[PDB]
């Protein structure tokens, strides 16, 4: 309870925080427009990490399908990387698929990015597909997928 910096829902009015973050972390260009329009189409999967009420990290989703999720962006503060934000953010990105029943969840990452492909192998991701000069760099990308779903015995 007494952890300093909670998990809170994005609002309009942290878009420069989150559009700074986004700026410095994500080699793919997104303006504040655009980030504030990727939030009306699943604005509950919208949310940040709040550090005395500073965002420094934040996800953000669609529903590809029904039933499968897909992560738009994902960013964390350079200051506060490795601090284990982004495991509060995707912990609870999941935890809002088990409550909204979608059944698994994708991604696409750039391919040179290793930092965040282990992340996201440590979360359970696997590579299904290559998706050839798929960023407007015309580098490529992996699609990384994984059930929701989990049992431990
Ligand atoms: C779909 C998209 O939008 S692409 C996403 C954009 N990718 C990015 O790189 C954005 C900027 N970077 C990030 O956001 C990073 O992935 C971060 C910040 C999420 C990782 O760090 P934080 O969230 O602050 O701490 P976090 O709890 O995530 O650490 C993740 C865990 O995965 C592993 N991990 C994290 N980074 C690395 C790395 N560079 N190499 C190997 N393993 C790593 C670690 O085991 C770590 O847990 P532990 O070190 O405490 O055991």
């Amino acid at each position: 309870n007494a952890v300093a910096g909670t998990i809170r829902e994005f609002s309009p009015k942290d878009i420069e925080s989150v559009y700074r973050i986004a700026q410095t972390s994500l080699t793919e260009y997104y303006t504040q427009a655009l980030i504030l329009d990727l939030h009306r189409e699943w604005p509950e999967s919208f949310m940040v990490y709040t550090v005395a009420g500073s965002v420094v990290g934040f996800i953000v989703g669609s529903k590809y399908s029904r039933t499968e999720a897909r992560i738009l962006l994902f960013a964390v503060d350079e200051r506060f990387r490795r601090m284990g934000v982004g495991s509060a953010l995707m912990d609870a990105f999941l935890s809002l698929c088990r409550e909204q029943n979608m059944l698994s969840v994708r991604l696409e990452v750039r391919t040179d990015n290793d930092e965040a492909i282990r992340f996201y192998k440590k979360y359970g991701f696997v590579i299904t597909a290559m998706l050839p000069n798929y960023y407007s760099d015309s580098s490529n990308a992996y699609t990384m997928w994984r059930i929701v779903l989990e049992h431990h015995h």
